[PDB]
């Protein structure tokens, strides 16, 4: 099951807006390397 770390936004071609990004369609399965920043498609 993993422990974490997603799979690093890139990995699968995506981006990243704020946390807080009131337009951020969350991308599952990929993360970011801002503890603060989302993966989203794009």
């Amino acid at each position: 099951i993993m422990f974490f770390e997603m799979q690093a936004c890139w990995s699968h071609s995506g981006v990243c807006r704020d946390k807080s990004e009131r337009n951020c369609k969350p991308m599952a399965w990929t993360y970011c390397e801002n503890r603060n920043q989302k993966c989203c498609e794009y």
